[PDB]
């Protein structure tokens, strides 16, 4: 472990979050990142944690997960904080506000964090000049193995879901690696109900035939990022629905509105979507039930409670073939990336995996 490491665990980050309220904290950790005021990325990435996925080489398997950077203003800043790919969002079609402040709590007893931000967004235009900026830029890291994935989100108040997703398959579509189909935010009504069969199909046929209208070298790959919170019938019912249309891959999973007996934070009972460590073993079986279902011939990224790696491992050897953290980030500040790195590289090692590639779904094959 590294001196960096533990300064910013043990004293940096707990001292300003003392001095910051959640939403403050995470603008100005945003803004950290965008002018890259962060700690040497020490960690060089070894061959071993190389993976190939979605049509793309990763040059390692651990991303930053959405609601980070929601507008795309600090893309750079998170590959030099030694991102293997980047996911910006969730975008919305029409700038908007998103809920009242305050609308993210810290749980700092349970390593959590609760949020209702309700997709505040800068909205599609103003997402499509910001990558536009950087668009040639991005296309060179994308070849160099350090890809872009862009989350779409619906306005509150948008009479038609399936076009919603549509306007940003076709505005930002382009500008991305990957297209990820947010049908998971607990934060706006009605949403995680197009997680269900009819409603899912109707609104995936339309996604997919909006991204293959696109140019081929401007043609993403589309993802579903769902729930941790889905009965067995619904996850029956998206496994189905993504072996019929040949989606490309799933996210599993977004924040809980279960709260877990056992957590200790005063703001526990606060409305919003769990993420962290009370979330992380949730989101494992999550992955596991999700390849099971798909029979292993479908992508998943994990997401929910990545803290080490252990936790990273975890995921790959339920299934994922790459992982994201966010609120790791938030306690743990910019060198829990490379710890995460530098932890998976080793257990892989000490289990006898030639690298991530081999590991993923080792669970299944026991
Ligand atoms: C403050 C906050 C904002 C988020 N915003 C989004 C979002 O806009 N779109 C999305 O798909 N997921 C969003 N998420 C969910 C994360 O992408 C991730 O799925 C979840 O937090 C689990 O990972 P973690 O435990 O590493 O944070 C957000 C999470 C947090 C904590
Ligand atoms: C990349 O940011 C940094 O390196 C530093 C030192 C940021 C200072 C502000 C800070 C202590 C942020 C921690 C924090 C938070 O405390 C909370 Cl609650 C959230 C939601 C986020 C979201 O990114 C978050 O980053
Ligand atoms: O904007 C949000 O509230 C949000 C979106 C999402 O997909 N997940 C989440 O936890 N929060």
């Amino acid at each position: 472990a590294t001196g960096d490491e533990r300064f910013y665990a043990e004293h940096l980050m707990p001292t300003l979050q003392g001095l910051l309220d959640p939403e403050s904290a995470h603008r100005l950790a945003v803004r950290f990142t965008s002018l890259g005021l962060l700690p040497r990325a020490r960690f060089q990435d070894s061959d071993m944690l190389e993976v190939r996925v979605l049509g793309h080489k990763f040059r390692n398997p651990v991303g930053i997960a959405a609601g980070f950077d929601k507008h795309g203003e600090a893309v750079d800043g998170l590959y030099k904080m030694g991102f293997g790919f980047v996911e910006i969002g969730s975008v919305t079609p029409k700038p908007q506000e998103g809920n009242p402040r305050p609308r993210v709590f810290r749980l700092p007893e349970d390593q959590a964090v609760i949020n209702r931000y309700g997709f505040n967004s800068h909205g599609l235009s103003v997402v499509e000049h910001r990558l536009r900026a950087r668009q040639q830029k991005q296309a060179k890291l994308t070849e160099d193995g350090l890809p872009l994935g862009v989350n779409l989100g619906k306005n509150k108040t948008s009479v038609d879901a399936a076009e919603d997703y549509a306007e940003g398959v076709r505005v930002l579509g382009p500008l991305a690696d990957y297209l990820v189909v947010n049908v998971s935010s607990p934060n706006t009504a009605g949403l995680r109900s197009l997680q269900g069969k009819a409603e899912l199909r109707r609104l995936l046929t339309k996604v997919l035939q909006e991204r293959d209208g696109l140019r081929r070298v401007h043609r993403p790959a589309v993802l579903v990022k769902i729930a941790p919170d889905l009965t067995s019938q619904d996850k029956e019912d998206i496994a189905s629905v993504v072996k019929e249309l040949g989606i490309d891959g799933l996210i599993v999973t977004n924040t809980t509105v279960s709260r877990p007996a056992g957590l200790q934070g005063a703001l526990r009972s606060e409305t919003g979507g769990l993420s962290g460590k009370p979330l992380r073993d949730l989101s494992t079986q999550t992955i596991r039930e999700m390849y099971a279902l798909t029979q292993g011939r479908v992508p998943i990224i994990g997401v929910g409670g990545v803290s080490s790696g252990q936790d990273a491992l975890e995921k790959i050897r339920a299934g994922a073939s790459l992982v994201q953290l966010y609120t790791a980030l938030t306690f743990w500040g910019p060198p829990v990336v490379g710890k995460v790195k530098r932890e998976l590289e080793a257990l892989l090692k000490e289990q006898g995996f030639g690298g991530v590639t081999d590991a993923i779904g080792a669970d299944h094959r026991r």
